[PDB]
C-alpha cells in the first residue's frame, strides 16, 4: 500500500495473510469461518495446497500477533477461467488448523459480508485497502506493520479510456485510485480487500487485482468486482 497509514488487524479483522514454504505471498478477506477469498494469480504457478500457510487476526509480517490463528489450506479452489488485465482473478482457501477447526471470532477476528449481487456504489465513492505491500516501487521490502488506505472508484468508462487502461479493463473489474495519485495499492497488496461501505454496512467490493505500476497518473489499481461472482462463490463454498 503507497502512502496511507500504518494500522493493525483490529481495522480489517477479516484480512487475512497467506504464506508459503516461508515467504509472504498474498493478501485474503475470511468472509465466513472456514473460508478466505483471495486472487488466484497469487497462487497459480505453486497451485498446490500443501504449501500455504494462513494467518488471520495478525498484524505483523514477520512476527507474531498476541491472537493470531494459523491455519493449513484444506483446498484451493483457483477460478476455471482465468487469464492474466487479468480475468476471473479470484481464489477460495478452505482453511483447517492442525486441531481440525476453522476460524473463531474475536476482536482481531471476524468476517466481511459480500455485496447484493451486481450491486456496487456509485463511482467516486471512498472505499479502503488492506495489505503488507511495498510502500514504495523502489522498495525491495514490504512493510513490518499492516497499512491501509483511501481511494476512489473510477467509472468503467474513465478506466476505458485509452489513456487509462483501454480494453483490459472490463465490466467484471473495479477500478479505484487517489485523485492526485499519491496512495494506491502495490506489489504485495494482491488478493486483498477493497471495502466499501455500501448501503451502510462494509461489504467486500473488490479484491486486490491488477495495475499499471503503483500510484502513476491514469493508472488506476484494478480489482475483481466481487458483485459479479457470487454464484460461484455460493457454489464453491457449498
Ligand atoms: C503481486 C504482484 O505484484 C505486482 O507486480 C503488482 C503491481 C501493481 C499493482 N497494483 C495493484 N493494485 S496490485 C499490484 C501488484
Amino acid at each position: 500500500i503507497i502512502g496511507g497509514e500504518f494500522t493493525t488487524i483490529e481495522n480489517q479483522p477479516w484480512f487475512a495473510a497467506i504464506y508459503r514454504r516461508v515467504t509472504y505471498v498474498c493478501g485474503g478477506s475470511l468472509i465466513s469461518p472456514c473460508w478466505v477469498i483471495s486472487a488466484t494469480h497469487c497462487f497459480i504457478d505453486y497451485p498446490k495446497k500443501e504449501d500455504y500457510i494462513v494467518y488471520l487476526g495478525r498484524s505483523r509480517l514477520n512476527s507474531n500477533t498476541q491472537g493470531e490463528m494459523k491455519f493449513e489450506v484444506e483446498n484451493l479452489i483457483l477460478h476455471k477461467d482465468y487469464s492474466a488485465a487479468h480475468h476471473n482473478d479470484i481464489a477460495l482457501l478452505k482453511i483447517r488448523s492442525k486441531e481440525g477447526r476453522c476460524a473463531q471470532p474475536s476482536r482481531t477476528i471476524q468476517t466481511i459480508a459480500l455485496p447484493s449481487m451486481y450491486n456496487d456504489p456509485q463511482f467516486g465513492t471512498s472505499c479502503e485497502i488492506t495489505g503488507f505491500g511495498k510502500e514504495q516501487s523502489t522498495d525491495y521490502l514490504y512493510p513490518e506493520q499492516l497499512k491501509m488506505t483511501v481511494v476512489k472508484l473510477i467509472s468503467h468508462r474513465e478506466c476505458q479510456q485509452p489513456h487509462y487502461y483501454g480494453s483490459e479493463v472490463t465490466t467484471k473489474m473495479l477500478c479505484a485510485a487517489d485523485p492526485q495519485w499519491k496512495t494506491d495499492s502495490c506489489q504485495g497488496d494482491s488478493g486483498g480487500p477493497l471495502v466499501c461501505s455500501l448501503q451502510g454496512r462494509m461489504t467486500l467490493t473488490g479484491i486486490v487485482s491488477w495495475g499499471r505500476g503503483c500510484a502513476l497518473k491514469d493508472k488506476p489499481g484494478v480489482y475483481t468486482r466481487v458483485s459479479h461472482f457470487l454464484p460461484w462463490i455460493r457454489s464453491h463454498t457449498k
